[PDB]
């Protein structure tokens, strides 16, 4: 369950969040495989509520109605026609597994359902399953509002309801089974592995139970006896009695922690800066990099949703943000995942956006397509940071260092930083208010780079910054404190 299950030589995953199938299996033909993209983490592809209250919001689909497989993203054909479009292209599918609950114990009973199938929240009647009220933890949960009140209590974390979601008796063999079979259904599409959703809110045990009734991967795309990749989502920022360690035995686990310090540190708070970067890693108290899945940010604290709180950067502070996952990107910690936004009308009351709600770009409710500009970006209002040039040039980085070491690493002690990966690519950062201006040892073979950030290596010449390596690995950097990017980046594959 630890291995991404990605072809050899990538090494992140891309979140198309709230994307169409149809949309992804065209990505993944004209992009992602030919830009060397490991993966894509989509929305859950099970039927959720309509909420018509507010208008059709992204959280809808955190609630579920059935295991059918049709949402707006699309319907079960659409969905099995994007895994194979995907996989015959090397670029794998994970899925968001919604399984700790159903939905909200308030919604009203009917067919508010994005697939029409009949549901009674009041009765704990999920008939689409089938499920019924014996199949909920109602009976279980000690406290007064049958919700999770206290943090600091375990059991009450694991029985009780999130936000007052129907939370499911995981214990239960009929429940662990009617969920192995959804799951089961997806690997055998051809699914590469699953996005444990409030693993928090599982017991380590039950997880492992359901995980013990699956299948291994489709024989057609996988090696025989390739297990699903499982990452966990797991909020353990410190204190807490859940520890994110309790879920090792499972798979990897979201590290929260990643892109809360990152983001203090390029924002140049609480004290933080670049230089403190040198032993970025578990020597900053994160878990180890082989049980790790990483990130800027994800698509509930990009909203302000305190998942990391304020210091989160997201698409909105573009400049810094590139910076952050151009880092991110480069450091061997962890296996990454890129994140792919919309745009919403954000409006800020109070320190609170009103419109965090807002779901995917629509008309009337039917999410629009993704359209590609002239110059490669997207259209309505799809933001795709995976087709920005800073950040794609990064995800090729990442593949070309992969398996060397961080090395050559340089510090102004202030915000001027740089490190190497072997002798395949170095980096230099400037966030400090003065220019960056210096000969450094790169460990890179002499020749001419062309700088990814800025640019690309095009039939023999560059777009952009030239980068000249010495005959003992130096090379002059200079980067102004106004530059639109502050940063340089140049590897084994951009060399003339
Ligand atoms: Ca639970
Ligand atoms: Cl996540």
């Amino acid at each position: 369950q630890y291995s991404p299950n990605t072809q050899q030589g990538r090494t992140s995953i891309v979140h198309l969040f709230e994307w169409r199938w149809v949309d992804i299996a065209l990505e993944c033909e004209r992009y992602l495989a030919p830009k060397g993209f490991g993966g894509v983490q989509v929305s859950p592809p099970n039927e959720n509520v309509a909420i018509y209250n507010p208008f059709r919001p992204w959280w809808e689909r955190y609630q579920p109605v059935s295991y059918k497989l049709c949402t707006r993203s699309g319907n079960e054909d659409e969905f099995r026609n994007m895994v194979t479009r995907c996989n015959n292209v090397g670029v794998r599918i994970y899925v968001d597994a919604v399984i700790n609950h159903m939905c909200g114990n308030a919604v009203s009973a009917g067919t508010s359902s994005t697939c029409g199938s009949y549901f009674n929240p009041g009765s704990r009647d999920f008939p689409a399953v089938p499920y019924s009220g014996w199949d909920f933890n109602d009976g279980k949960c000690k406290t007064g509002s049958g919700d999770i009140e206290n943090y600091n209590d375990a059991t009450q974390v694991r029985d009780c309801r999130l936000t007052g979601l129907l939370d499911l008796a995981l214990e239960k063999d009929y429940v662990r089974s009617k969920i192995a079979e959804y799951m089961n259904h997806l690997i055998d599409i051809g699914v590469a592995g699953f996005r444990l959703d409030a693993s928090k809110h599982m017991w380590p045990g039950d997880i492992k139970a359901i995980l013990d009734k699956l299948h291994n991967l489709n024989s057609n795309w996988f090696p025989a006896g390739s297990k699903p990749f499982i990452y966990q989502e797991v909020i353990d920022l410190g204190g807490e009695p859940i520890k994110s360690s309790d879920y090792f035995g499972n798979g990897r686990v979201t590290e929260f922690k990643y892109g809360a310090k990152l983001g203090t540190v390029i924002r140049k708070w609480n004290g933080e800066k670049m230089s403190y970067l040198k032993n970025w890693g578990e020597g900053w108290g994160f878990v180890p990099s082989d049980r790790a899945l990483v990130f800027v940010d994800n698509h509930d604290n990009q909203r302000g949703h305190g998942a990391g709180g304020a210091s989160i950067l997201t698409f909105w502070d573009a400049r810094l943000y590139k910076m952050a996952v151009g880092f991110m990107l480069a450091h061997p910690y962890g296996f990454t995942r890129v994140m792919s936004s919309y745009r919403w009308p954000r409006q800020f009351q109070n320190g609170n956006d009103v419109n965090d709600w807002v779901g995917p770009p629509n008309n009337n409710g039917v999410i629009k397509e993704v359209t590609i500009n002239p110059d490669t970006t997207c259209g309505n209002d799809w933001v795709c940071e995976h087709r920005w040039r800073q950040i794609r040039n990064m995800v090729i980085f990442r593949n070309v260092v992969d398996g060397q070491p961080f090395t050559n690493w340089y510090d102004n002690g202030s915000n001027q930083v740089a490190f190497g990966r072997g002798n395949r690519g170095f980096i230099v950062f400037n966030n400090d208010d003065w220019s960056f201006s210096l000969t450094l040892q790169t460990g890179l073979p002499a020749g001419t780079y062309c700088d990814v950030i800025s640019g690309d290596k095009i039939n023999g010449n560059c777009t952009g910054i030239k980068i000249y390596v010495s005959d003992d690995g130096k090379a002059h950097f200079s980067i102004s404190n106004s530059a639109e990017d502050p940063f340089i980046a140049i590897h084994a594959e951009s060399k003339l």
